[PDB]
């Protein structure tokens, strides 16, 4: 560890990054060049095993500025991860292992980033998760750091403030945040849009704040040493020059987001002592020094595995890693009228009791979402997490809990406020992680709180989002079966739950919840089929009885999950969907036309009133639905 | 102005609020009771005309904690606004003027609130708008204050930090923020989730911070006096007790969100000297004192109208209030191949030149969204607003610009990051305000930036949202006609625009953009109709040519706006939608089943690659679409 080696290392990172962007004719060279000195030093402090990216006590590295991907990829390649030089040469190309922003399918990537702010919140979540894992497994087994690299953009996003608020409160002295302060964004000087006293901001949230030149190797190293000893979450404010090393592009906003150009790279390499007529060159000293992570990480993991073998907590870790969902005895809600917020809250309690790694909480709405895990304590000693009024950061935090390696997290709020966390929900879908979203107060049934609190379009959004199951159970029994699917599935799920009491259903006649839709009533030569979800299923059962009394044979279909029904074969769908099919939902859900000839929905916003008054106003009554179905 | 009158006034506000909640058996009495002393004093400082809620230079009052509605309504009633005592007795009832959270259809309500955080951001926007209005009209005509009441919940939301960041940067010394610091939220003690040094936080963002007892009338009054003289945006941290005055419920979380109960109200009234056996009682001194706002506000407005008549800026104000959209000469893009981000950016420039009140900006993406208004300067002297990486606050800010009274605002970002601002977009829809959303980079056509940057489900979301037009123009000409509709419509619109170059269309054969969908190609006895929007329309024109060469008559339908097409009559829809109708869109857009027998979409997330490689991978090619249409 000396200046000549660190300089060559940093420059190696620079020109791999620069050459990658240039070959793709696409990407972001500025931030890589600006961060290259920092990551060169950080490589000496990071504890990780390139050959086992799943090692539980590794330091977690997050690039919150995901546009800096070329740098990450360079570093994973150089350090010994399963990413090749040829992979680097296919940066940004279809089906490569080096996509434009980082994805977890590339080994070594902790969490997908790209949407700004998420990664900072993810890093706080990894730090919380680590403090919980320490609670469960002991500080002999869990003691690692969480390093996050962020930029101007990340810190302007609300979610950064939310998550850092929580990091201060919980005294996350395992969290180190490195701010790339280069005074440049896409619109140019960051002073056009931002002039906070960042040090004072973070100290207000309980951080220790260090301030460095991010191109001075000794200063970087001294800050990391001091940060690792902090009794607070720690922010390093690293002053850097965007595209450091790229001559005429140093400090230029034009370097943020477009290739540096062949002649600029040629000059840069000349000034650093690199041959300008070759690309993707790794000098020898740098190569050996970066790849020494392989031997060192192997040894650190072995030393840890020895501590595990002596630990009283081996059996526990194996249950966390291998949860048994099939043994769980769920509540039996058959014939019980209940609001599905209530059935779901009982289910949450059963899961928390059966699964040592199942935990979560609400965004200040525990008592209304019914998500309190009774007698299970408050984080960190217990399982209930009090996220505050921070839906977005809650979801990003729990995305990281779900990636940590031993946790099954849930996030809760009113379904209307799913919109505040939707970007993080999307990253859960993109990753295909097991993170459960609990959304109560699902419709105009909310009543008096009025239109700003009554979901209309949210079901469409979550249904349209790929890799994401949206369950809307009609009763407790459907709510159970939904959980059983959710825990076994390979993608995240949301639970869309009522404020108001719903009526228990009769048993399936054909199919079940696992088919997405199923028959509750089946009639030979059916003229109509009424298809509904959640709170609208009883309206449909009643309306079908009235239709039958009038001489019209009817099928009634419960559809607790649209996405699962889409996956059913033709023969199944044909048996359910007979005659003229009418879909009925307290939502604006045009997607139902995929399965329905007519849709009886809500096309406007809601109203403030008693639930029974609002449902009647919006047409959710037997007499009105039967008149629609009979077209008169 | 003395203690006995202020106490009676505050208690009048308390018991109207409490009695309203009790009669509804629904609502939030805690915050009203806690804020009642503050608003009693604030009533002496507020400049407003109850009989003309549109007076341009009124002080703007925002209740960011919209759950405190009962208090607002009590105050509007008492002050002389067109809200009656009978209206108060129908709190939270279907079709009343006193819905559970405030709505702009109730005169005197500045902006709809309810979703926490929005109002604080709205208040910053009203303060920016006021600084712009001052730039245009002079400080002789615009000099008012913006008062915002907020709670714990508002300040935990990210959007509060975003908006206050901007308030500091822009030195909004017309903005006064009153924080109801009662240490209680729904989950109880706020310390469970939040322990920031709030003073230090705000000072880091450029605020002056005062700290008071919010039940001491002289302290409240002295803070307001000092706040009105601040050279900074100012925060008053007002320590209050939730449900102050309600005995056993003082300081209780149970008072947040449920009626206080008849016996608690009886005691409260006894202790305050009010008769406990009557409800909705306004004592005489309080009545006369509150309603004096009528005479005083009339006089303040008259004095202002005199200043207007002497002003050089009368003609300008009349053009701002009465924009003439029909005279605008738009660019003629007929036959020109362009990315619609580019056509739209030319249109933005034309509008900014023709409309003195048209302004806006991007969330750090001006150069990529193509929204820079060239040669028009930077806010406040000019029209370009640099919002930073703050999509959510941008939208909430611009919602307030749209309510200020003289502005036509636009908000811009990548369509994928519409998800960060969607809750504010919703409030624009709920209010039916003229606020324009510019969303570029609309699909997998984005290419290399990959799946976190490629919209899939966002079209469904915006289509499903009521009162919101979603235009996805196929070329420059469609982009123009979309703007022409948008400016004349009574609801907000989004523009969904491409990164990549699109091909100019031939002229409509039947119908036009104003019908939402229209024919580009019409064939007698058509066997198929290919229906598309935006970038997919040329794929459809080409595929229809290939189908015709194979012997199949085809109609091609461009659908730049789904919502407008939904409103067309039967006869129009029937002429367009002939034979088997196939919808084609680079989105997961199941809503198309409303108009299409088959849908050829994207059902997964995207991929990082060259645009032509990704489109081919996802099946957007003539050969693949023709093979689907011919089912083989
Ligand atoms: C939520 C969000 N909004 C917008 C963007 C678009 N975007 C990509 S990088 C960037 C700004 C980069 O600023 P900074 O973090 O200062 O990066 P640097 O210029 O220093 O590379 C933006 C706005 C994004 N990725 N995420
Ligand atoms: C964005 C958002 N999330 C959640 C809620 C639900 N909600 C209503 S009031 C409230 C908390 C109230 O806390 P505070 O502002 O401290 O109000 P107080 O208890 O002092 O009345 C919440 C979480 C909401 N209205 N908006
Ligand atoms: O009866 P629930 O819906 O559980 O309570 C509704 C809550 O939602 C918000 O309006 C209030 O904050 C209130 O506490
Ligand atoms: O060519 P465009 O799409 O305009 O630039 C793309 C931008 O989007 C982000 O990935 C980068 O920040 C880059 O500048
Ligand atoms: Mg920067
Ligand atoms: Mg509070």
């Amino acid at each position: 560890m000396n200046i000549q080696i660190l300089q060559e290392q940093a420059n190696t990172l620079r020109f791999l990054s620069a050459d990658m962007v240039q070959k793709a004719n696409s990407g972001h060279p500025g931030a890589p060049l600006g961060l290259a000195d920092i990551l060169s030093v950080l490589s000496y402090h990071l504890k990780h095993n390139p050959k086992n990216p799943t090692w539980l006590n590794r330091d977690r590295l997050v690039f919150s500025g995901g546009h800096a991907s070329a740098l990450l990829y360079s570093f994973l390649h150089l350090s010994g991860y399963d990413l090749s030089l040829e992979d680097l040469k296919n940066f940004r190309q279809l089906h490569s292992k080096t996509p434009g922003h980082p994805e977890i399918s590339t080994l070594g990537v902790e969490i997908a980033t790209g949407p700004l702010g998420q990664g900072v919140a993810n890093a706080v979540g990894f730090a919380m998760a680590a403090k919980k894992a320490q609670n469960l497994l002991g500080s002999d087994l869990i003691d690692h750091k969480i390093y996050c690299l962020c930029g101007d953009g990340d810190l302007q996003e609300g979610i950064s403030y939310e998550a850092c608020s929580l990091a201060g409160l919980h005294k996350l002295d395992n969290f180190i945040l490195i701010y790339d302060s280069n005074n440049i964004s896409i619109e140019g000087d960051v002073g056009l849009a931002f002039n906070e006293n960042v040090k004072m901001r973070f100290e207000a949230q309980g951080f220790e704040v260090l301030s460095i030149n991010g191109h001075d190797y000794e200063e970087i190293n001294k800050a990391l040493e001091q940060a690792k000893k902090s009794t607070k979450p720690c922010l390093i404010i690293a002053k850097t020059t965007i595209a450091k090393g790229a001559g005429e592009l140093e400090g230029s906003h034009k370097s943020h987001g477009a290739p540096l150009g062949e002649e600029v790279i040629k000059k840069a390499k000349e000034q650093a002592g690199f041959d300008p007529n070759i690309s993707f060159h790794i000098p020898q000293a740098s190569k050996i020094r970066f790849e020494s992570a392989v031997e060192l990480g192997d040894l650190e993991e072995a030393k840890w595995k020895d501590k595990l073998e002596k630990s009283a907590k081996k059996e526990l870790l194996e249950r966390l890693l291998n949860p048994d969902f099939n043994k769980i005895a769920y509540p039996d809600f058959k014939g019980k009228d209940l609001a599905t917020r209530d059935s779901n809250g009982e289910i949450l309690n059963v899961l928390a009791k059966n699964l040592e790694g199942f935990l979560g909480g609400s965004a200040d709405l525990g008592p209304s979402n019914k998500t309190e895990l009774h007698s299970m304590g408050d984080f960190v000693e217990g399982k209930n997490i009090h996220f505050g009024i921070r839906e977005h950061a809650m979801a990003a935090i729990n995305n990281a809990f779900a990636r940590y390696g031993i946790f099954l997290p849930f996030s809760a709020t009113f379904f209307i406020f799913s919109e505040y966390l939707k970007p993080a929900a999307r990253i859960a879908a993109l990753m295909k992680i097991k993170h459960f979203f609990i959304f109560t107060h699902d419709s105009i049934g909310v009543g008096e709180d009025g239109p700003t609190h009554q979901p209309i379009e949210q079901l469409s959004t979550f249904r349209a989002m790929p890799n994401f199951l949206t369950f809307r159970p009609a009763d407790g029994v459907e709510n159970v079966k939904a959980w059983q699917i959710a825990l076994n599935a390979d993608i995240p799920s949301a639970f869309v739950l009522s404020r108001q009491k719903l009526k228990a259903l009769n048993e399936p006649v054909f199919g079940d919840v696992k088919n997405g839709a199923y028959l509750l009533k089946e009639s030979k030569e059916a003229k109509f089929t009424l298809l509904a979800s959640g709170s609208e299923v009883w309206l449909c059962l009643e309306s079908a009885n009235e239709l039958e009394k009038q001489g019209f044979a009817c099928n009634v279909v419960s559809m607790p999950c649209f996405e699962l029904f889409e996956k059913q074969d033709k023969a199944y769908q044909e048996r359910l969907l007979k005659g003229e099919v009418i879909g009925v939902e307290a939502a604006h859900s045009n997607e139902l036309y995929k399965f329905c000839h007519k849709v009886y929905g809500i096309e406007s916003f809601g109203e403030s009133g008693k639930d029974k008054d609002v449902f009647e106003r919006f047409g959710f009554s037997v007499s009105k639905l039967v008149n629609f179905i009979l077209s008169k």
